[PDB]
């Protein structure tokens, strides 16, 4: 929320700026926690402007250093923004936290594409419904992007088909550096328009078959960090929830019954901790989906039964 | 889809034609859907006018953002070719919608590579109708393919024989290196003209004889991932339907798990998160088969009676 | 096929070959239909040369896409091998078609070894008569085989019977690795005398004692698809109807009201997809006995009341 349009005084010069955030670092904010190798990075930015910046942008920095009581009132202005009907929203103290990057495991039938659907109309909408007042941005690495979904479920929601689907930018991603780079694109247009969703699927997919073999594992780990700290400077920058969603491991090697971990986390690297929730979303008996969050740094664990009615979530 | 000859805008290196075409590419689609990593791997190639390649394709495609109603815009000749019958045609809401890649199950008599035959035939016919366009390339890695059903079946859907016939462009896979090689030809070889299908049958079947087990099945999924991604490039890269004919391992019942666990889609978790589609072609009476949809992120849970008669998939 | 002929030359080192026969590659159809992680393994010249052995075999073979009319011509001259009664060959419209898997299930005293002898007769009759003037690999491993048979059918066909008996080739598989063996050395056989008829009586009955056991031998399944696999190279290779038989097992299970007996074709999912047709032998009422067509891409479900007479199979 503060692009270059708030640093650009007291000898700031305007040709080194454009540059410097043309990089993906269009808000300032990035700047102001940026790698001193970062900040001479990209070509044309001089040293001593650089040397500049590294006071002017930190004497701009907003919370340089703070106590833990203003953490009640960062946490406070978060909506938990509604996961849909009743007990999905219940058992938890609140459906999303805004910031909250979460994580999805599941196998197919499951719906992680659909849960996914009915929190995008759960954006467009006043906090009459817990919604973020915003658009969404479908970054679907997949092919499952249906906001026929999306309608049907503003058909229950009963608000409009009109904006419900104009508002959600489809990210078609084919690779793995341009959804990196196609996210910097949307951090290029997150400053004018308020975005509360990233809603990501299937982001650890193009990873996992691009960097294949053995040794590129590690840099499919180094990428998908690349990504997902990135992630984290977003949806800090605003309260924004950059939902993710992963695939099956599958433990081989593991056996023995409640522990031959039958859904090993497809990102256990870096994003072990970094998901904020880990629901466990598995088919169950007709259309239930039982989940329950591994980790979710507020709450130890429970269990939560949600059914993909004919429009979205219902219960 | 865009000719390689038209990449040579901005001074484009004599020689890069073929460079390029050795992984494929032959599009400028192709690369616009690979990432920078492939590109430098490619020897010969080695890098382009100061990573024009990256910073070039994004021009022509619109590979960033653009919205649900312009999808929906392009999500009205979204052909869904009529499944022969008319029951599965209401059950897949059309048929077999074009940009996903659908699945099937069901071994013994159960009817999939006949079903193969009549989408092939029927994907011939014209726009207006289901039909869109045929000339569909039938990879046949288990040797079930019989011209004879497709003459049954053109006479059922008013087709010329002989121009059926010239249409489809049926293949023979051998082995796992066979079957991802033919499809990375199979690029050029759509490249100058129109299809529309892609089925893969036996998909996920050399895989089961070349790779032993336990101890290279990490090979033999990682190398399926690989296929399932050059497939959805391709799927997204000329726009076509493809259709896969997997095979099942009826024995997660090995440890009793529970009654009616007598059967379970043999791909495994990276090609179950790879197809959006997944039907199950179960056998009864006759030839009155269900056709269920394990997974569909359009259309829901259903059961249709398709009976494959003398003259292909009816009732 | 061609033995290897043009494969000794174009640059090619006969260092290639002389280690590559250690394996059973006796023609270069083998070589070409073979994974990289086949012939890495010969520890003879596998690597980069044995990828251009590769390209070799490629641009030594037809194996590229074509049009359906070109295997519809092809397709006019597959043998159909006569059944001796006629009934069956109205069933199999012809007979037991050449090049590819042939599968016959039932029970004891059904018919199984008696159909194969009588076939194994008559694939020496002239083609235009009904035969296909070759040979005969009876890969027996029960024990059953009775040249007598063989005699009995010859003055029905009015042979010689000399050459009846002259050119069958009969082995006997005592073990379930002497039976690959076997078909290792059969390639070879094939590759001086041509072959029209290799049927391995019982193939899935030694796997029934040797791999016996859920969990004790969980790589039953692994080396029957292994098994099957050099049957489907064979069959491809020299175009040899690789006509198996099969045991069976009752449904011990608690729904075993259930008519067509309790049957259940034994060797799972592994052993019933290779195999095209899959012709089920039943005791009708003596000597006349129904042979119905399970699985089958083309050839709907049929019966046949072949009768096992002493001079064969006949009416
Ligand atoms: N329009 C719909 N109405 C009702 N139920 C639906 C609808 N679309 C999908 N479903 C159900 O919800 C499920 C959604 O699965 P989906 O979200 O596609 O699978 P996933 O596990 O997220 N992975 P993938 O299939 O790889 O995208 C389906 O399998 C159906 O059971
Ligand atoms: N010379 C003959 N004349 C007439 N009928 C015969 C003659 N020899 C055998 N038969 C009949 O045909 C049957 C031949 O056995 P067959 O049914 O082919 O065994 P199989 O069940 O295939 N062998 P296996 O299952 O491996 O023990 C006999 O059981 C008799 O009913
Ligand atoms: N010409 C035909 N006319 C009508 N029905 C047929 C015809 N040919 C085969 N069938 C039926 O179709 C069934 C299935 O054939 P197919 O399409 O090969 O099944 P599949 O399950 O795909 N086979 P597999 O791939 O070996 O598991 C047969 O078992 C017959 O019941
Ligand atoms: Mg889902
Ligand atoms: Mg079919
Ligand atoms: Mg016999």
């Amino acid at each position: 929320p503060q692009p270059i349009s708030r640093l650009e005084q007291c000898g700031i010069n305007a040709n080194d700026v454009k540059k410097l955030e043309e990089a993906g670092y269009h808000t300032v904010e990035a700047v102001a926690y940026a790698p001193k190798k970062e900040l001479i990075n990209i070509k044309g930015i001089s040293e001593a402007k650089a040397d500049k910046i590294l006071t002017e942008a930190a004497k701009l920095v907003p919370m340089g250093f703070t106590t833990a009581t203003e953490f009640h009132q960062r946490r406070s202005e978060i909506i938990q923004i509604t996961t849909g009907s009743k007990e999905l929203d219940k058992l938890l103290q609140g459906g999303i936290e805004t910031g909250s990057i979460t994580e999805m495991f599941g196998e197919f039938r499951t719906g992680k594409t659909q849960i996914c659907h009915t929190l995008a109309v759960t954006c467009q909408l006043p906090i009459d419904r817990g919604g973020g007042e915003g658009k969404a941005m479908y970054i679907d690495t997949e092919g499952t992007f249906r906001p026929e979904r999306l309608l049907a479920v503003a058909e229950r929601y009963g608000l409009s088909g009109s904006d419900v689907l104009d508002n959600v930018a489809y990210a078609r991603g084919f690779n793995t550096d341009h959804q990196t780079q196609l996210l910097y694109q949307a951090e290029d247009m997150m400053v004018e328009s308020r975005y509360a969703l990233l809603i990501v699927d299937s982001a650890t997919a193009l990873y996992r078959t691009d960097y294949s073999g053995r040794g590129e594992l590690s840099a499919r780990q180094m990428h998908l960090a690349r990504f997902l700290r990135m992630l984290l400077r977003l949806a800090d920058e605003f309260g924004v929830a950059v939902v993710i969603t992963n695939q099956v491991v599958a433990q081989v090697d593991g056996a023995a019954m409640f522990a031959a971990d039958p859904k090993k986390p497809i990102g256990g690297n870096i994003i072990a901790h970094a998901s904020t929730t880990r629901l466990y979303l598995r088919k169950g008996r007709g259309e239930t989906r039982i989940c329950k969050i591994y980790d979710s740094p507020c709450l130890p664990e429970a269990e939560a039964m949600f059914a993909i009615n004919a429009d979205g979530v219902g219960d």
